[PDB]
Protein backbone atom coordinates (compact mmCIF):
# COMPACT_ATOMS: atom_id res chain seq x y z
CA UNK A 1 0.00 0.00 0.00
CA UNK A 2 1.21 3.57 0.80
CA UNK A 3 4.29 4.48 3.29
CA UNK A 4 3.72 8.06 4.70
CA UNK A 5 7.66 9.47 5.47
CA UNK A 6 8.34 12.95 7.25
CA UNK A 7 11.61 15.26 7.09
CA UNK A 8 12.45 17.24 9.72
CA UNK A 9 14.87 20.48 10.43
CA UNK A 10 18.60 19.61 9.45
CA UNK A 11 21.42 21.09 10.85
CA UNK A 12 23.48 20.63 8.14
CA UNK A 13 24.20 18.20 5.69
CA UNK A 14 27.88 16.84 4.92
CA UNK A 15 29.50 14.86 2.90
CA UNK A 16 31.25 13.59 -0.38
CA UNK A 17 28.93 10.29 -2.25
CA UNK A 18 28.58 9.26 -5.35
CA UNK A 19 25.32 9.24 -7.21
CA UNK A 20 23.25 6.62 -8.35
CA UNK A 21 23.13 5.75 -12.60
CA UNK A 22 21.57 7.57 -15.09
CA UNK A 23 17.99 6.29 -15.19
CA UNK A 24 17.60 7.75 -19.40
CA UNK A 25 21.20 5.62 -19.84
CA UNK A 26 20.60 2.82 -17.71
CA UNK A 27 17.16 2.26 -20.01
CA UNK A 28 18.93 2.46 -23.06
CA UNK A 29 22.06 0.27 -22.17
CA UNK A 30 19.25 -2.70 -21.34
CA UNK A 31 17.48 -2.08 -24.76
CA UNK A 32 20.73 -2.07 -26.84
CA UNK A 33 22.19 -4.65 -25.51
CA UNK A 34 19.83 -6.90 -25.67
CA UNK A 35 19.22 -5.93 -29.17
CA UNK A 36 22.77 -5.84 -30.45
CA UNK A 37 25.05 -8.74 -31.89
CA UNK A 38 26.99 -9.99 -29.28
CA UNK A 39 27.79 -9.04 -25.64
CA UNK A 40 27.28 -5.81 -24.18
CA UNK A 41 28.73 -4.90 -20.68
CA UNK A 42 27.68 -2.29 -18.73
CA UNK A 43 28.95 -1.03 -15.29
CA UNK A 44 27.06 1.95 -13.12
CA UNK A 45 23.63 1.20 -14.05
CA UNK A 46 20.92 2.19 -11.88
CA UNK A 47 19.05 -0.60 -10.39
CA UNK A 48 15.77 1.10 -9.85
CA UNK A 49 12.49 -0.59 -10.55
CA UNK A 50 11.86 1.33 -14.09
CA UNK A 51 15.28 0.19 -15.17
CA UNK A 52 14.62 -3.42 -13.88
CA UNK A 53 11.42 -3.53 -15.86
CA UNK A 54 12.88 -2.65 -19.05
CA UNK A 55 15.49 -5.71 -18.51
CA UNK A 56 12.70 -8.25 -17.76
CA UNK A 57 11.04 -7.03 -21.00
CA UNK A 58 14.07 -7.45 -23.16
CA UNK A 59 14.63 -11.13 -21.36
CA UNK A 60 11.03 -11.94 -22.25
CA UNK A 61 11.96 -10.78 -26.30
CA UNK A 62 15.16 -12.76 -26.03
CA UNK A 63 18.09 -10.96 -24.59
CA UNK A 64 20.16 -12.79 -21.91
CA UNK A 65 20.84 -10.03 -19.02
CA UNK A 66 22.69 -11.27 -15.87
CA UNK A 67 24.79 -9.52 -13.49
CA UNK A 68 28.31 -10.43 -12.71
CA UNK A 69 30.07 -8.58 -9.77
CA UNK A 70 29.03 -4.70 -10.34
CA UNK A 71 28.63 -5.64 -14.11
CA UNK A 72 25.42 -6.11 -16.16
CA UNK A 73 26.66 -8.56 -19.08
CA UNK A 74 23.92 -8.66 -21.79
CA UNK A 75 23.88 -11.21 -24.55
CA UNK A 76 21.88 -9.60 -27.28
CA UNK A 77 19.53 -11.00 -30.23
CA UNK A 78 21.05 -8.79 -33.05
CA UNK A 79 19.02 -6.00 -35.04
CA UNK A 80 16.26 -7.59 -35.99
CA UNK A 81 16.05 -10.71 -33.70
CA UNK A 82 13.80 -9.76 -31.09
CA UNK A 83 11.03 -12.69 -30.03
CA UNK A 84 7.74 -12.48 -30.08
CA UNK A 85 6.97 -12.21 -26.16
CA UNK A 86 4.96 -15.33 -24.53
CA UNK A 87 2.83 -12.18 -22.03
CA UNK A 88 2.31 -8.86 -21.60
CA UNK A 89 5.50 -6.64 -20.93
CA UNK A 90 5.25 -4.99 -18.00
CA UNK A 91 6.47 -1.55 -17.16
CA UNK A 92 5.46 -0.86 -13.79
CA UNK A 93 5.39 3.10 -13.61
CA UNK A 94 7.95 3.47 -16.29
CA UNK A 95 7.14 5.20 -19.76
CA UNK A 96 10.47 5.34 -20.90
CA UNK A 97 10.67 1.74 -21.14
CA UNK A 98 7.46 1.38 -22.05
CA UNK A 99 7.31 4.31 -24.95
CA UNK A 100 10.50 3.55 -26.68
CA UNK A 101 10.16 -0.61 -26.37
CA UNK A 102 6.64 0.52 -28.10
CA UNK A 103 8.49 1.74 -31.11
CA UNK A 104 11.78 -1.10 -30.76
CA UNK A 105 9.39 -3.81 -31.40
CA UNK A 106 5.94 -2.59 -32.70
CA UNK A 107 7.34 -2.72 -35.91
CA UNK A 108 7.92 -6.76 -35.89
CA UNK A 109 5.28 -8.90 -37.45
CA UNK A 110 4.52 -10.27 -34.26
CA UNK A 111 1.97 -9.40 -31.32
CA UNK A 112 3.43 -7.30 -28.03
CA UNK A 113 1.14 -6.05 -25.51
CA UNK A 114 2.10 -3.31 -23.18
CA UNK A 115 0.63 -3.03 -19.31
CA UNK A 116 1.66 -0.80 -16.32
CA UNK A 117 0.65 0.60 -13.41
CA UNK A 118 -2.26 2.98 -12.20
CA UNK A 119 0.08 6.04 -13.13
CA UNK A 120 1.53 4.73 -16.12
CA UNK A 121 -1.85 3.47 -17.62
CA UNK A 122 -3.17 6.82 -17.18
CA UNK A 123 -0.55 8.98 -19.19
CA UNK A 124 -0.55 9.67 -23.36
CA UNK A 125 0.69 6.96 -25.90
CA UNK A 126 -0.91 9.18 -28.79
CA UNK A 127 2.50 10.96 -28.92
CA UNK A 128 3.68 7.45 -30.34
CA UNK A 129 1.36 5.36 -31.60
CA UNK A 130 0.68 8.28 -34.28
CA UNK A 131 4.14 7.41 -35.69
CA UNK A 132 3.80 3.73 -35.80
CA UNK A 133 0.46 3.89 -37.01
CA UNK A 134 2.05 5.97 -39.93
CA UNK A 135 4.60 3.43 -40.27
CA UNK A 136 2.26 0.50 -40.55
CA UNK A 137 1.67 -0.69 -36.79
CA UNK A 138 -1.91 -1.84 -35.81
CA UNK A 139 -3.23 -0.53 -32.98
CA UNK A 140 -5.33 -1.53 -30.16
CA UNK A 141 -5.12 0.91 -27.21
CA UNK A 142 -7.49 2.08 -24.84
CA UNK A 143 -9.76 5.60 -25.51
CA UNK A 144 -7.16 7.93 -25.69
CA UNK A 145 -4.59 6.05 -26.94
CA UNK A 146 -3.58 4.84 -22.67
CA UNK A 147 -2.40 1.29 -21.56
CA UNK A 148 -3.49 -1.51 -22.30
CA UNK A 149 -2.09 -1.32 -25.73
CA UNK A 150 -1.27 -3.94 -28.13
CA UNK A 151 0.89 -3.72 -31.13
CA UNK A 152 1.03 -5.89 -34.44
CA UNK A 153 3.65 -4.69 -36.77
CA UNK A 154 3.41 -5.24 -40.84
CA UNK A 155 5.39 -7.77 -42.87
CA UNK A 156 7.61 -4.46 -43.98
CA UNK A 157 7.36 -1.30 -42.07
CA UNK A 158 7.27 1.97 -44.06
CA UNK A 159 10.12 4.26 -42.66
CA UNK A 160 8.81 8.31 -42.27
CA UNK A 161 10.18 11.32 -41.10
CA UNK A 162 8.63 12.50 -38.31
CA UNK A 163 8.80 16.02 -37.05
CA UNK A 164 8.27 15.55 -33.36
CA UNK A 165 5.37 18.37 -31.75
CA UNK A 166 6.64 18.83 -28.36
CA UNK A 167 10.26 18.39 -26.80
CA UNK A 168 9.96 14.79 -26.01
CA UNK A 169 13.28 12.81 -26.35
CA UNK A 170 10.90 9.33 -25.65
CA UNK A 171 8.85 10.36 -29.23
CA UNK A 172 12.29 10.83 -30.75
CA UNK A 173 13.53 7.89 -29.35
CA UNK A 174 10.55 5.72 -30.26
CA UNK A 175 10.55 6.44 -33.86
CA UNK A 176 14.14 6.14 -34.06
CA UNK A 177 14.29 2.66 -32.44
CA UNK A 178 11.35 1.84 -35.10
CA UNK A 179 13.56 2.38 -37.73
CA UNK A 180 16.09 -0.07 -36.56
CA UNK A 181 14.17 -2.51 -37.52
CA UNK A 182 12.87 -1.08 -40.93
CA UNK A 183 13.80 -0.74 -44.27
CA UNK A 184 15.00 3.09 -45.84
CA UNK A 185 16.13 5.92 -44.21
CA UNK A 186 14.02 6.99 -41.22
CA UNK A 187 14.27 10.62 -40.47
CA UNK A 188 13.10 12.51 -36.98
CA UNK A 189 13.18 16.93 -36.69
CA UNK A 190 13.29 18.00 -33.49
CA UNK A 191 13.13 21.86 -33.57
CA UNK A 192 14.01 22.00 -30.05
CA UNK A 193 16.89 19.65 -28.75
CA UNK A 194 15.75 17.04 -26.29
CA UNK A 195 18.53 14.44 -24.60
CA UNK A 196 20.58 12.86 -26.72
CA UNK A 197 21.36 9.84 -25.55
CA UNK A 198 19.52 7.71 -27.97
CA UNK A 199 21.85 9.02 -30.70
CA UNK A 200 24.54 8.82 -29.05
CA UNK A 201 24.46 5.85 -28.16
CA UNK A 202 23.36 4.31 -30.92
CA UNK A 203 26.21 5.53 -32.75
CA UNK A 204 28.47 3.90 -30.73
CA UNK A 205 26.36 0.58 -31.22
CA UNK A 206 27.72 1.17 -34.98
CA UNK A 207 24.51 2.93 -35.96
CA UNK A 208 24.38 4.65 -39.22
CA UNK A 209 22.89 7.58 -37.68
CA UNK A 210 23.56 11.29 -37.87
CA UNK A 211 22.71 14.59 -36.96
CA UNK A 212 22.33 17.74 -38.72
CA UNK A 213 21.52 21.29 -36.51
CA UNK A 214 20.28 24.02 -38.83
CA UNK A 215 22.22 27.05 -37.48
CA UNK A 216 18.52 27.90 -36.40
CA UNK A 217 18.98 24.95 -34.01
CA UNK A 218 16.45 22.53 -35.79
CA UNK A 219 17.94 18.75 -35.58
CA UNK A 220 17.82 16.70 -38.17
CA UNK A 221 18.09 12.82 -37.53
CA UNK A 222 19.07 10.40 -40.03
CA UNK A 223 19.20 6.62 -39.15
CA UNK A 224 19.11 3.88 -41.86
CA UNK A 225 17.32 0.45 -40.90
CA UNK A 226 18.45 -2.83 -40.50
CA UNK A 227 22.14 -2.25 -39.87
CA UNK A 228 24.28 -4.06 -38.02
CA UNK A 229 24.32 -3.20 -34.18
CA UNK A 230 27.45 -4.48 -32.02
CA UNK A 231 27.75 -4.92 -28.22
CA UNK A 232 29.30 -2.27 -26.83
CA UNK A 233 31.01 -1.94 -22.96
CA UNK A 234 29.08 0.85 -20.95
CA UNK A 235 30.03 3.01 -17.94
CA UNK A 236 26.88 4.55 -16.86
CA UNK A 237 27.11 8.43 -15.80
CA UNK A 238 25.90 9.84 -12.66
CA UNK A 239 21.86 10.64 -12.99
CA UNK A 240 21.87 14.20 -13.24
CA UNK A 241 18.08 14.19 -12.00
CA UNK A 242 18.70 12.02 -8.89
CA UNK A 243 21.51 14.54 -7.97
CA UNK A 244 19.45 17.33 -7.63
CA UNK A 245 17.95 16.32 -4.46
CA UNK A 246 20.90 16.33 -2.77
CA UNK A 247 22.53 19.17 -4.22
CA UNK A 248 19.29 21.46 -3.82
CA UNK A 249 18.60 20.32 -0.08
CA UNK A 250 22.79 21.28 0.48
CA UNK A 251 22.27 24.51 -0.92
CA UNK A 252 19.09 25.68 1.12
CA UNK A 253 20.23 23.67 5.13
CA UNK A 254 22.66 26.10 6.20
CA UNK A 255 26.20 25.10 7.59
CA UNK A 256 26.24 22.35 4.43
CA UNK A 257 29.16 20.74 2.28
CA UNK A 258 28.18 18.39 0.08
CA UNK A 259 30.29 17.14 -3.38
CA UNK A 260 28.43 14.23 -5.66
CA UNK A 261 30.78 12.48 -7.99
CA UNK A 262 31.04 11.44 -11.17
CA UNK A 263 27.44 13.48 -12.03
CA UNK A 264 26.46 13.28 -15.81
CA UNK A 265 27.02 17.39 -17.34
CA UNK A 266 25.48 16.51 -20.77
CA UNK A 267 23.70 20.31 -21.51
CA UNK A 268 20.54 18.57 -22.58
CA UNK A 269 20.40 17.69 -18.54
CA UNK A 270 21.68 20.62 -17.07
CA UNK A 271 19.26 23.46 -17.00
CA UNK A 272 18.47 23.16 -13.04
CA UNK A 273 21.53 23.85 -12.10
CA UNK A 274 22.33 26.91 -14.51
CA UNK A 275 19.25 28.22 -12.83
CA UNK A 276 20.23 27.83 -9.40
CA UNK A 277 23.68 29.52 -10.61
CA UNK A 278 21.48 32.46 -11.53
CA UNK A 279 19.67 32.49 -8.17
CA UNK A 280 22.62 32.68 -6.42
CA UNK A 281 23.72 29.05 -5.89
CA UNK A 282 27.47 27.82 -5.29
CA UNK A 283 27.81 25.07 -6.63
CA UNK A 284 31.22 24.14 -8.45
CA UNK A 285 32.23 22.32 -11.16
CA UNK A 286 34.76 20.03 -10.44
CA UNK A 287 37.16 18.17 -12.66
CA UNK A 288 35.11 18.36 -15.80
CA UNK A 289 36.13 15.01 -18.02
CA UNK A 290 34.95 12.40 -20.95
CA UNK A 291 34.10 9.09 -19.46
CA UNK A 292 32.04 6.37 -21.37
CA UNK A 293 31.59 8.76 -24.01
CA UNK A 294 29.85 11.15 -21.90
CA UNK A 295 30.31 15.08 -20.20
CA UNK A 296 31.10 14.04 -16.51
CA UNK A 297 32.17 16.40 -13.60
CA UNK A 298 32.00 16.24 -9.43
CA UNK A 299 30.06 19.18 -7.75
CA UNK A 300 30.46 20.45 -4.62
CA UNK A 301 27.86 22.30 -3.04
CA UNK A 302 27.68 24.82 -0.34
CA UNK A 303 24.67 26.56 1.41
CA UNK A 304 23.48 29.96 -0.14
CA UNK A 305 21.17 32.41 0.11
CA UNK A 306 19.14 32.32 -3.14
CA UNK A 307 16.89 35.29 -5.01
CA UNK A 308 14.09 34.43 -7.36
CA UNK A 309 14.50 34.57 -11.23
CA UNK A 310 12.33 34.19 -14.10
CA UNK A 311 13.03 30.80 -16.45
CA UNK A 312 11.98 30.94 -19.84
CA UNK A 313 10.09 28.42 -21.59
CA UNK A 314 13.02 27.14 -24.22
CA UNK A 315 15.53 26.48 -21.07
CA UNK A 316 12.31 23.42 -20.06
CA UNK A 317 13.62 20.67 -21.63
CA UNK A 318 17.01 20.82 -20.33
CA UNK A 319 15.31 20.59 -17.09
CA UNK A 320 12.00 19.35 -17.34
CA UNK A 321 12.35 16.81 -14.33
CA UNK A 322 13.65 19.06 -11.92
CA UNK A 323 10.99 21.72 -11.65
CA UNK A 324 9.38 19.81 -8.85
CA UNK A 325 12.51 20.20 -6.81
CA UNK A 326 13.53 24.00 -8.53
CA UNK A 327 9.72 25.39 -6.85
CA UNK A 328 11.28 24.22 -3.54
CA UNK A 329 14.32 26.26 -3.76
CA UNK A 330 11.99 28.71 -4.90
CA UNK A 331 10.05 28.76 -1.54
CA UNK A 332 13.21 29.48 0.48
CA UNK A 333 14.29 32.18 -2.26
CA UNK A 334 13.89 35.93 -2.28
CA UNK A 335 10.87 37.10 -4.30
CA UNK A 336 9.21 35.50 -7.15
CA UNK A 337 10.54 32.43 -9.47
CA UNK A 338 8.55 32.61 -12.76
CA UNK A 339 8.57 29.67 -14.37
CA UNK A 340 6.50 29.07 -17.85
CA UNK A 341 6.51 26.57 -20.57
CA UNK A 342 5.21 23.69 -18.57
CA UNK A 343 2.49 21.95 -20.24
CA UNK A 344 4.61 18.47 -20.28
CA UNK A 345 4.79 18.25 -16.45
CA UNK A 346 0.63 17.50 -16.57
CA UNK A 347 1.33 14.36 -18.59
CA UNK A 348 4.42 12.60 -15.77
CA UNK A 349 3.93 10.07 -13.31
CA UNK A 350 1.41 12.56 -12.29
CA UNK A 351 0.16 15.66 -13.16
CA UNK A 352 3.34 17.63 -11.42
CA UNK A 353 2.06 20.89 -11.65
CA UNK A 354 -0.91 20.26 -9.79
CA UNK A 355 0.85 17.82 -7.19
CA UNK A 356 3.33 20.59 -6.81
CA UNK A 357 1.71 23.51 -6.32
CA UNK A 358 -0.92 21.68 -3.83
CA UNK A 359 2.13 20.63 -2.04
CA UNK A 360 3.50 23.99 -1.73
CA UNK A 361 0.04 25.32 -0.33
CA UNK A 362 -0.30 22.28 1.82
CA UNK A 363 3.22 23.81 3.29
CA UNK A 364 2.45 27.18 3.73
CA UNK A 365 3.75 28.74 0.41
CA UNK A 366 2.88 31.37 -1.39
CA UNK A 367 2.23 30.25 -5.13
CA UNK A 368 0.07 30.62 -8.56
CA UNK A 369 -0.02 27.72 -10.57
CA UNK A 370 -1.38 28.54 -14.43
CA UNK A 371 -2.50 26.60 -16.88
CA UNK A 372 1.34 25.89 -18.07
CA UNK A 373 3.57 27.95 -15.42
CA UNK A 374 4.09 27.73 -11.63
CA UNK A 375 5.08 31.10 -9.96
CA UNK A 376 6.58 30.66 -6.35
CA UNK A 377 7.09 33.35 -3.46
CA UNK A 378 9.72 32.89 -0.76
CA UNK A 379 10.60 32.48 2.61
CA UNK A 380 14.22 32.39 2.90
CA UNK A 381 14.39 32.06 6.73
CA UNK A 382 12.00 29.30 6.41
CA UNK A 383 9.58 30.51 8.46
CA UNK A 384 5.71 28.98 8.81
CA UNK A 385 6.53 26.70 5.90
CA UNK A 386 6.26 23.19 6.68
CA UNK A 387 2.57 21.47 8.31
CA UNK A 388 2.67 21.28 11.87
CA UNK A 389 -0.07 19.26 11.89
CA UNK A 390 1.63 16.47 10.02
CA UNK A 391 -0.71 16.69 7.31
CA UNK A 392 0.62 14.53 4.23
CA UNK A 393 1.52 15.36 0.82
CA UNK A 394 -0.52 13.31 -1.90
CA UNK A 395 2.25 12.04 -3.88
CA UNK A 396 0.35 10.43 -6.70
CA UNK A 397 2.58 7.64 -7.14
CA UNK A 398 5.03 10.09 -8.45
CA UNK A 399 8.91 9.52 -7.14
CA UNK A 400 10.21 13.22 -7.35
CA UNK A 401 6.77 14.92 -5.27
CA UNK A 402 8.08 12.40 -2.79
CA UNK A 403 11.59 13.16 -3.03
CA UNK A 404 11.06 16.72 -3.42
CA UNK A 405 8.55 17.43 -0.69
CA UNK A 406 11.28 15.64 2.05
CA UNK A 407 13.97 17.75 0.55
CA UNK A 408 11.74 20.73 1.95
CA UNK A 409 10.92 19.63 5.27
CA UNK A 410 15.25 19.41 5.64
CA UNK A 411 14.40 22.94 5.54
CA UNK A 412 11.07 24.24 6.87
CA UNK A 413 10.52 25.51 10.17
CA UNK A 414 7.83 23.07 10.13
CA UNK A 415 8.10 19.37 9.26
CA UNK A 416 6.93 18.28 5.96
CA UNK A 417 5.11 14.72 5.10
CA UNK A 418 4.27 12.82 2.12
CA UNK A 419 2.17 10.23 1.94
CA UNK A 420 4.01 7.59 0.21
CA UNK A 421 7.78 6.95 -0.39
CA UNK A 422 7.56 3.58 -1.55
CA UNK A 423 7.31 4.93 -5.53
CA UNK A 424 11.15 6.76 -4.53
CA UNK A 425 13.21 3.26 -5.91
CA UNK A 426 11.55 3.57 -9.20
CA UNK A 427 14.64 5.48 -9.56
CA UNK A 428 16.62 6.45 -6.95
CA UNK A 429 16.39 3.55 -3.76
CA UNK A 430 19.67 4.43 -2.69
CA UNK A 431 17.74 8.06 -1.77
CA UNK A 432 17.08 7.52 2.03
CA UNK A 433 20.39 5.99 2.94
CA UNK A 434 22.06 8.66 0.77
CA UNK A 435 20.47 11.37 2.59
CA UNK A 436 20.59 9.86 5.34
CA UNK A 437 24.22 9.29 5.51
CA UNK A 438 24.92 13.20 4.65
CA UNK A 439 22.69 14.00 8.00
CA UNK A 440 19.42 14.62 6.97
CA UNK A 441 16.93 12.64 9.32
CA UNK A 442 14.14 11.37 7.71
CA UNK A 443 11.63 9.05 9.25
CA UNK A 444 9.69 6.34 7.64
CA UNK A 445 6.42 4.99 9.03
O1 LIG B 1 14.07 9.71 -23.24
C1 LIG B 1 14.31 9.71 -22.01
O2 LIG B 1 15.21 9.01 -21.46
C2 LIG B 1 13.46 10.58 -21.12
C3 LIG B 1 12.83 11.73 -21.67
C4 LIG B 1 11.93 12.61 -20.79
O3 LIG B 1 10.49 12.37 -21.12
P1 LIG B 1 9.64 13.06 -22.37
O4 LIG B 1 10.17 12.57 -23.68
O5 LIG B 1 8.21 12.68 -22.25
O6 LIG B 1 9.81 14.53 -22.26
C5 LIG B 1 12.23 12.43 -19.29
O7 LIG B 1 11.26 13.17 -18.56
C6 LIG B 1 12.24 10.92 -18.90
O8 LIG B 1 12.53 10.75 -17.51
C7 LIG B 1 13.30 10.22 -19.72
O1 LIG C 1 11.87 10.48 -14.34
C1 LIG C 1 11.08 11.47 -14.44
O2 LIG C 1 11.05 12.40 -13.66
C2 LIG C 1 10.06 11.56 -15.54
N1 LIG C 1 9.90 10.48 -16.53
C3 LIG C 1 9.61 9.10 -16.05
P1 LIG C 1 9.12 8.06 -17.30
O3 LIG C 1 8.63 8.89 -18.41
O4 LIG C 1 10.23 7.16 -17.71
O5 LIG C 1 8.01 7.25 -16.62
Amino acid sequence: SSRPATARKSSGLSGTVRIPGDKSISHRSFMFGGLASGETRITGLLEGEDVINTGKAMQAMGARIRKEGDTWIIDGVGNGGLLAPEAPLDFGNAATGCRLTMGLVGVYDFDSTFIGDASLTKRPMGRVLNPLREMGVQVKSEDGDRLPVTLRGPKTPTPITYRVPMASAQVKSAVLLAGLNTPGITTVIEPIMTRDHTEKMLQGFGANLTVETDADGVRTIRLEGRGKLTGQVIDVPGDPSSTAFPLVAALLVPGSDVTILNVLMNPTRTGLILTLQEMGADIEVINPRLAGGEDVADLRVRSSTLKGVTVPEDRAPSMIDEYPILAVAAAFAEGATVMNGLEELRVKESDRLSAVANGLKLNGVDCDEGETSLVVRGRPDGKGLGNASGAAVATHLDHRIAMSFLVMGLVSENPVTVDDATMIATSFPEFMDLMAGLGAKIELS
